[PDB]
């Protein structure tokens, strides 16, 4: 077999990116300031964190075993529980005590035949009394919210119609449905998209098979009252390239950014309209809604070049690290229009941003608050001379959060400091009567001075001020998505406004 | 109640001394070099590590909750498991989410009434299929060697005759007995010493009650074929002082270092002879044995002033940090002699040393190898300018190990490096046929550059060279004692030479 290294090497596992690989508990975390005593619930987040050194050199960040963190809050106290998802990959590699899975989404490079290749490392959501650890090439892995035990691959009582389940399902706060899809829904290189939904009782509602114009990456999607919307990143899969040991994904400069629109209920596959936005990268969706005219307002991060620059085009053409900025874009779509080309979007702010969150009590409806990561290159905001030698590589960087009020246009910015960077934030309603966007924001910080992680708690009344700073004595490696599960919400999701 | 701080403050919990307080697992530790594939077994060590900030300012290191590390070795791979001893203190404080136990060994300062005050934080030994987590003011806590679950307070099937069990029992490699004692054996301030032993079947053998000349600290003891030996540190307990909120221990410059000698079998309490060594501090015993004449050779660390300087004399007189050195001393005792005063000891080496280990296959018999911690103030060995600002306080420092060959007088020194310090080492026989002192040495390092811990593996053929360096991504706080449990030893202890 290819030799198994016995320690981590390469920039993607250097400095703050070095895997820790701890599972267990740290109770009664140290707190500076004061956690609001009324906060009660759990912040779950997932990070890629390779359990064993890869036999693939410079294995991408996206290919690391999913490790789940839970921060359990009650009466101003907080405990951490941490556990790896017991994926097939995790278990078989742990048994062998060496890496067996090869390149990102390329089964032809695996040292053994896997049934499920999930690292379950992208998102961690709450559904009907379980956590679902998500990875868009795979079904979810179900886990216990209290103990973080892995139950196993989850197929929704045999109802799951797709081989794949998106990392970005949407929770309709009015219908209490989970709205889902999978792309490459029939396997590697397939153009099949399966759109499906589950009612609050767990029974499958929608199931619509449609066909993508290209086998492109559909990382995120959007849901409105009457439509679902599929933006396609111009990364394209060719299985013949994979069989020769090549990358699953390859940028294509010659195609638009397709945006499919399908009626949300009762549709057939042929009802989808593939609108064509200007070539660019479809980033995370903040939210989408239908306005007064019945037009879809789609608000999402959008860049003009390949954010995933390590997967360039066929001639190796693509940007360099730190070059591509994504901006908070508004696209307007009309399902009735027969014109496929879309205009350039309008932009809501100037900041280089990503990882937008809204008050999920208005998801699929008009929202007027968005919280998001920013990366400000203005001199002084980040001490790059100090941070970059300690940072390693392979992961995006955020040096603040921003809160946009869409009505007033006011923006507040939280800057943790010149030697700290942030992950994706969560929003917590102050209580069940709170106005939209009124409550608390939490965000995990990487402190490059201490080489430790911290969890900041902010009040939306003044995002610039930390109300509490929870000081972890270990590093939590840069992660991906996370969610709040409030103790007052029986089904884990907040009540509609 | 006295206010409970919500983060750690003071030098004793600063820098590398900051509690991490993690429990759980890190499998497949990163390894630089190569762990000898024949090594099979577990290195257990214990560290004081406060689970909650104390309400006592500058609480001594010795008063922190015992946290057990196990390093499980097989076929050149190693896993870490880590778990707190579930003492009464740990459990009740965890329930309350605040500190309740007060000053070191002073129940009159506790906020609630404890039955058992153990932090179980001094030593962790193997006996008849269990770990025993030790603290000299208490009975042992029994634990599972595989899972580190705490079973509870252990009383040897109701046979334990004493309130107290030493942190330094000795294992006779020929008789397979565990030889024990407790001081303050009938409660705070008592001069009662209970000497007792257990046969390999778990039945109590010896039980002899004797009386100390003063209520002094007997931290360690020594066992020969025919004698047991009790060196008394001139720290003295007055329960009336304690009732007023004072310290359990107070130095007394006016007394000798008593060394009691009792026949090992069949004795009465009045058979003890209290020899009087020159005033000084009784450090750890390497080993004791009877020579050809039947004289006891007692080899132990010995200092001329109070190593525990934070417990000074009645007028607050004593040394400052880093001032007192201890030296590897040989005392000669003759049980038949009626002369009580002893001569100054001879010294085996000149190094400032402590934490001596021998090949325990010759414990209680003549040994000719000792491994020990050293602290070398020779310029450059430790980069103090770099280390001391990162180190915190409250714990002793070791910047190397030494191996003394007692036949030849040869000394090898292992120096981990200018920005690393060491804990107490363990010795592992190469195999069951290995000569005395031939095999492997392991020692945990504090790396102040990375602010991480490492576990070094050395071959005794060349102690200056690391064969493997196991790289932990977390800190293990400076700890106390540890032990090797070899997989090839049915009762957990090595066979006699
Ligand atoms: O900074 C960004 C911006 C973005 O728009 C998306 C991502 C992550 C996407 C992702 C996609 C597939 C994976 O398997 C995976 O681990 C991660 C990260
Ligand atoms: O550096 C040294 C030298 C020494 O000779 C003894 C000790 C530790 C003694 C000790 C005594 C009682 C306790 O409760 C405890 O945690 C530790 C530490
Ligand atoms: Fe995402
Ligand atoms: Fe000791």
């Amino acid at each position: 077999l290819p030799p198994a290294p016995r320690y981590f090497q390469g920039e993607n596992t250097a400095g703050f990116m070095r895997p820790v690989r701890f599972e267990g508990d740290i109770t009664n975390l140290e707190v500076v300031g004061e956690i609001p005593k009324s906060i009660e619930g759990t912040f779950y987040r997932v990070m890629p964190e390779p359990h064993l050194p890869s036999f693939i050199p410079n294995d991408p960040w996206f290919n690391g075993d999913g490790n789940i963190s839970g921060f359990y809050f009650k009466d101003g106290h907080v405990d951490l529980k941490q556990r790896y998802v017991r994926t097939e990959k995790f278990v078989r590699e742990a048994e062998a005590r060496r890496s067996l899975l090869g390149k990102y989404r390329n089964r032809y490079t695996d040292l053994v035949e896997f049934k499920i290749r999930s690292t379950a490392n992208v998102n961690i959501v709450y559904w009907r009394g379980q956590l679902l650890a998500l990875k868009e090439d795979s079904p979810p892995y179900a886990m216990d919210p209290e103990t973080l035990e892995t139950f196993g691959v989850y197929d929704f009582d045999g109802q799951l119609p797709s081989l794949t389940f998106t990392a970005h399902p949407k929770f309709d706060p009015v219908t209490r449905e989970m709205v889902c899809f999978g792309y490459e829904a029939k396997g590697d290189g397939t153009r099949d998209i399966c759109y499906y939904s589950f009612g609050p009782d767990g029974k499958i509602a929608e199931t619509v098979w449609l066909v993508s114009p290209v086998c492109g990456m559909i990382h995120d999607f959007a849901v409105t009252e009457n439509f679902v919307i599929f933006p396609i990143i111009p990364l394209v899969c060719d299985v013949e390239r994979m069989k020769q040991g090549g990358d699953h994904w390859q940028w294509d400069y010659s195609i638009p950014m397709y945006i499919g629109v399908l009626p949300r209920r009762g549709a057939q596959g042929s009802d989808v309209k593939w609108f064509e936005a200007p070539h660019g990268f479809a980033g995370h969706v903040a939210n989408a809604f239908e306005d007064d005219k019945g037009h879809i307002q789609l608000q999402m991060a959008y860049a003009k070049d390949n954010v995933f620059f390590w997967w360039p085009d066929a001639n190796g053409k693509g940007p360099r690290p730190g070059e591509v900025e994504a901006h908070f874009a508004n696209f307007v779509l009309d399902y009735q229009s027969d014109k496929l080309p879309l205009a350039e979007p309008t932009y809501l702010v100037d900041d280089d941003m990503e990882f937008p969150r809204i008050d999920d009590r208005v998801a699929t409806r008009k929202h007027k608050h968005t919280f998001f990561c920013i990366f400000d290159r203005k001199p002084g905001v980040t001490d790059f001379e100090f941070v970059m030698p300690r940072a390693g590589g392979g992961a995006p960087m955020s040096n603040g959060l921003a809160h946009l009020n869409h009505e007033t246009g006011d923006i507040q910015r939280y800057l943790p400091g010149p030697r700290k960077l942030t992950g994706e934030c969560i929003f917590i309603p102050r209580n069940s009567e709170a106005a939209e966007g009124d409550g608390y924001v939490m965000v995990l910080l990487a402190n490059y001075e201490d080489m430790c992680s911290e969890l900041a708690v902010l009040d939306t009344k003044d995002l610039t001020n930390e109300v509490a700073l929870i000081k972890l004595p270990v590093r939590l490696r840069p992660g991906l998505h996370g969610n709040w599960v409030d103790k007052s919400d029986v089904d884990g999701h907040p009540a509609p406004l």
